[PDB]
């Protein structure tokens, strides 16, 4: 059973399968627009999967 990574959620990854336990997220944040992860807002990406600045992003 893995949290999310990002702040301010105690979402508890133990109904998921895989995917989103993997890369530490649960399904909000995973398909989200903005996400806090250290300090600094990000995007997590699908194609990639993988949390980034929303510095670039759309
Ligand atoms: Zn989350």
């Amino acid at each position: 059973a893995i949290c999310c990574q990002v702040d301010n959620c105690g979402a508890d990854l133990s109904k998921v399968k895989d995917y989103h336990r993997r890369h530490k997220v649960c399904e909000i944040h995973s398909k989200a627009t903005t996400a806090l992860v250290g300090g600094i807002m990000q995007r997590f990406c699908q194609q990639c999967s993988r949390f980034h600045v929303l510095e670039e992003f759309d």
